[PDB]
């Protein structure tokens, strides 16, 4: 444990909050950055809705039904939270069978007073706030009018009709498809992608024969019907639409889809379904274009019912990534790529762990992790992967041990490193936040069954101490903390036993550390070494990050404005930091890209109809995001591929 004092500082700060009783839909929403404000919504049906409020972060919350008049808020559409600190607010009410329109209830700053505001429609979706401007809302009607509001809500104006789906681009551009005739699932295959800058005064055709549409990144992605078939491919687009590459990607039938597992101003991770009722696909990464694709992993678990990945973006290391595979005997295991996906392999097992039935061999095994795929099949497991940007190089998730995914109880594994290494952190299943960018992490027991107790660790999970927070037990669900895992309060919701309501005690670890940081405290930390006696040891994509890091060792907050400090070395380029480009390959093992004999596949499609600019290739490009210079320069004298797939067809004229 070692931590001297707790409950003397604690007992203070446990903040005790009651509510209404059960079985109420519970909505909570977190509103704004640094201002503690929460909201609470609750819907009740039998032949009406409470919400509460509070600025302290959920130690006290005070009754605000008064302000949206006591009439009933519908939980489909919950609670629509504007972007950032504009602190807007916006629930859609329910209206009676025969209205006008629906109503909405307005709050422009931080639902201290609502405005209840008649819709000349009635909302289909979510009212989404435009990501520049939060004074910009659009919204689907329920005859599918594409409705926009420049006045936050106030006045609409029905600017396209018979659209399927919209999306606001940046600059308040917005994308949507719409469909000539039927209905959107008649026509799917059949829409028209457009796009409008000025918000409905002027509008612009992109797209034609569209199946789907999304936006990743710099990337606009479309699916476009074949002309023959009811095959569809991607086409992607960096101008919002003005221009559109083919990718060079497989063609999918009607039964699979296309997924964007990951999307940054570098480059994507696309998920293609593979043919048959296979309930996995390949990962391919493309280059920073989006065109040209590279394949990253094999039968990667992703279910045709339910929508189900284990794909993670492990957010604490940069270039770190789990995802699930379907092995060739029907078992899961668990895979991690440090790289951006160039390379996958197994997470390394606990040192002191050892293996489960599953493992063939008793001594060596893996660690695989329980994440979405898991949670869907009813495994016992409360919580899926967790880190935070903020605290370097921390994972916290479920796992096993062994060759494959156990359905057995999991124990909580926790890693430092980013996913290099890991422990077990706590034996059983766990619910868990970070707290203070990696002061303080704090876990509660999953029980069947009620807890008074929470757990916590100011040494990043090496070391535990705990605490009763409530000598009348609760039926433990949730817990609630300020997004960014910046804060020290934290908010442990649940019901009491039997007649009956539900109960949140938030906690101030406000005492528990009570000096703050600097610099003594932290050390030198190379992310992603291997080998400490290398020059070229903890380059990924093509350099190093040394990171300044808080000691386990010292008990201390970092402080709501820490900053994460880190130096970039910037490594000498390699082979290894250029990917082949279109029509090369790497036969050997060695780095080197070389001109494939021929043209297969969806390689030969793309040659056959492709974008002539991208046709000439340097055989070679760099990794997108890698920031490599001086060393090796592949990149190559442009040579035309065009040719080479025509040279066998005979050519008319
Ligand atoms: C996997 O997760 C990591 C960690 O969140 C992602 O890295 C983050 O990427 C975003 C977007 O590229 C970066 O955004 C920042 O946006 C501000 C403007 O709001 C801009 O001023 C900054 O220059 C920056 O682009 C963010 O800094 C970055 N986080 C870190 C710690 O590097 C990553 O994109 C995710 N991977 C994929 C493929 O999405
Ligand atoms: C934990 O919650 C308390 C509220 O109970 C937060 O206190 C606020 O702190 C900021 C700056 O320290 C003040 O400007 C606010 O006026 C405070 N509000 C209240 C109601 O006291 C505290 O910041 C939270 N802790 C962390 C780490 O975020
Ligand atoms: C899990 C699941 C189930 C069913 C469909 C999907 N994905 C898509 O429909 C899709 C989304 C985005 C794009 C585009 F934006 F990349 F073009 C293309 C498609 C596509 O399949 O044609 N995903």
């Amino acid at each position: 444990g070692r931590v001297r004092d707790f409950v003397a500082k604690l007992a203070n700060n446990t903040h005790q909050h009651v509510f209404d009783d059960l079985r109420g839909s519970v909505s909570l929403s977190w509103v704004g950055d640094s201002t503690g404000v929460i909201l609470v919504l609750t819907t009740f049906h039998v032949p009406q809705s409470k919400l509460y409020r509070s600025e302290d972060y959920g130690k006290n919350f005070k009754d605000i039904t008064d302000l949206i008049n006591n009439t009933f808020i519908r939980t489909e559409f919950g609670m629509a939270i504007g972007p950032e600190n504009s602190g807007k607010v916006v629930l859609t009410a329910e209206v009676s069978g025969g209205s006008r329109g629906g109503r909405i209830f307005r709050s422009s700053d931080f639902a201290k007073n609502f405005v209840q505001t008649d819709l000349p429609f009635h909302p289909l979706t979510q009212m989404m706030y435009s990501p520049q401007n939060s004074d910009y809302l659009l919204a689907l009607s329920t005859e599918n009018g594409l409705w926009v509001s420049k006045n936050f809500g106030g006045k609409w104006e029905e600017i396209h009709k018979a659209v399927c789906l919209a999306k606001w681009g940046s600059d308040n551009t917005i994308f949507f498809t719409t469909y000539a005739n039927g209905s959107c699932k008649a026509d799917l295959g059949a829409l028209e992608l457009w796009r409008t800058s000025d918000l409905g005064k002027s509008f612009k055709t992109i797209g034609v024969k569209i199946y789907s549409f999304g936006l990743g990144g710099r990337f606009l992605f479309a699916s476009v019907m074949a002309d023959k078939d009811t095959t569809r491919r991607i086409h992607v687009s960096t101008d919002q639409g003005d221009t559109w590459s083919m990718a060079q990607l497989p063609s999918v039938g009607q039964e699979q889809f296309y997924s964007i597992l990951a999307a940054n101003d570098d480059m994507v991770f696309m998920h293609v379904d593979e043919p048959g009722d296979t309930g996995f696909g390949t990962i391919f990464t493309s280059d920073d274009r989006g065109i040209v694709y590279s394949k990253s992993l094999d039968r990667h678990l992703y279910t045709t019912t339910g929508g189900e990945t284990d794909f993670t973006n492990v957010t604490s290391l940069r270039g770190v990534y789990i995802t699930s595979v379907l092995s060739e005997d029907n078992s899961i295991q668990t895979m991690i790529t440090f790289d951006q996906g160039g390379r996958w392999t197994h997470l390394r097992k606990p040192e002191n762990s050892e293996c489960d039935a599953t493992a063939k061999n008793k001594n060596e095994c893996s660690l695989h992790i329980h994440a979405s795929y898991s949670i869907s099949q009813k495994l016992n497991v409360p919580m899926a992967p967790l880190s935070e940007p903020n605290a370097v190089g921390i994972v916290i998730a479920h796992g096993s041990v062994g060759d494959a995914i156990s359905v057995m109880v999991p124990d909580v594994y926790i890693s430092d490193d980013g996913g290099y290494s890991w422990t077990k952190m706590l034996e059983g299943p766990h619910y868990y936040t970070i707290l203070d960018s990696g002061g303080i992490i704090v876990a509660i027991e999953h029980s069947s069954r009620p807890i008074n107790v929470i757990k916590f660790s100011t040494d990043e999970g090496q070391c535990w101490q705990t605490y009763t927070f409530t000598r009348d037990p609760i039926y433990f669900t949730g817990l609630a903390s300020e997004p960014g895992a910046r804060s020290m309060n934290i908010s442990i919701w649940g019901f009491t036993e039997s007649t009956s309501q539900w109960v949140s005690y938030t906690i101030d670890f406000k005492d528990i550390l009570e000096r703050n940081c600097e610099e003594k405290d932290y050390t030198i930390w190379l992310a992603h070494s291997t080998d400490p006696e290398d020059y070229e040891d903890g380059c990924i994509l093509g350099y190093k990050e040394q990171f300044l890091r808080l000691r386990k060792s010292s008990m201390c907050q970092n402080g709501r404005d820490y900053v994460v400090t880190k130096q970039p070395s910037i490594c000498l380029c390699s082979l290894e930091d250029f990917l082949c480009d279109f029509g090369y390959y790497r036969p050997e093992n060695d780095s080197k890209c070389v001109e494939q004999p021929e043209l297969k596949g969806h390689d030969l499609e793309f040659c056959l109809y492709g974008r002539e600019e991208h046709l000439t290739t340097n055989g070679y490009r760099k990794i997108p995001g890698d920031k490599c210079q001086g060393g090796v320069n592949p990149v190559r004298e442009v040579k035309d591929l065009k040719k080479k797939c025509t040279s066998n067809f005979l050519s008319p004229e």
